[PDB]
């Protein structure tokens, strides 16, 4: 039998610029131990927004002005911005509550990038 429950590296709330809403919407992100990243619609975790990998789907990580030619939401800086450059090209624009939150995530990702070859 499988474990049953899985613990996420870091779980928190983050905004995401949708292609249909063309705006920043508060979402729920959650990174897995295997690197895999999955976000939901709300704390309910019932409407699985989507699922994407980091060291597999994401190739580069930009933050702030470095990110695409996007723009931060109202009453929010730019350094708190977090983007994820996918392989093909897909680009996801995210935003943290404050630089602190952003930094944490960014670093967390840059770390999950070292996931693949057996470690032991």
């Amino acid at each position: 039998g499988s474990s049953g429950s899985s613990g996420f590296v870091k779980s928190g709330w983050l905004l995401r610029q949708s292609t249909i809403l063309k705006r920043w919407k508060k979402n729920w992100f959650d990174l897995w131990s295997d690197g895999h990243l999955i976000y939901y619609d709300d704390q309910t975790r019932q409407s699985i927004e989507d699922k994407v990998h980091m060291p597999v789907d994401c190739i580069n990580i930009r933050t702030g002005h470095e990110c695409r030619d996007i723009q931060p939401p109202d009453g929010k800086p730019r350094d708190c911005l977090l983007q994820i450059v996918c392989r093909d090209g897909k680009t996801i624009s995210l935003c943290a509550e404050s630089t602190d939150d952003c930094l944490a995530w960014k670093f967390t990702l840059q770390d999950s990038r070292t996931s693949g070859p057996s470690s032991g």
